[PDB]
């Protein structure tokens, strides 16, 4: 098995790559919160580390809704609804 | 709405498609030019913790890919490079 050349170099082009998220970096106003799971998996534009100064950027966005434990310190786990954002198509710019 | 156990299960350690540098695996060619400079690999992950618990590979495979490398004072050459894969895994302390 051995992956073409044009393959490779078009698979490593900018796309969706699922990416472990933790919640609270997208509920920054949640910080006494502990949540389970801690993170969750999310589609979000990656693409090559390079020093050209591109970055891999969304073009078209949508929301996917979870259930998620949500505990407070000394509170009872509630289970809710949390959305998060996802990208569905990428591409590389300044 | 993804339920619970869904959510749960699916963060739970497995193998992740994850951009890895040509250089960060093989950093003893990083005198090198290669194209593309990374190439998406199957790696484990898991959520971050200050719980002590890692993910580790308990299944692995290589993967080989044609990779355009320039020395220098040379034209471009394509060839074989492989990589390893990680196709099991699971959370440990």
């Amino acid at each position: 098995m051995v992956v073409k050349f044009m393959d490779v170099y078009q698979r490593s082009y900018c796309h969706p790559i699922e990416t472990l998220v933790d919640i609270f970096q997208e509920y920054p106003d949640e910080i006494e919160y502990i949540f389970k799971p801690s993170c969750v998996p999310l589609m979000r534009c990656g693409g090559c580390a390079n020093d050209e100064g591109l970055e891999c950027v969304p073009t078209e966005e949508s929301n996917i809704t979870m259930q998620i434990m949500r505990i407070k310190p000394h509170q009872g786990q509630h289970i809710g609804e949390m959305s998060f954002l996802q990208h569905n198509k990428c591409e590389a710019r300044p």
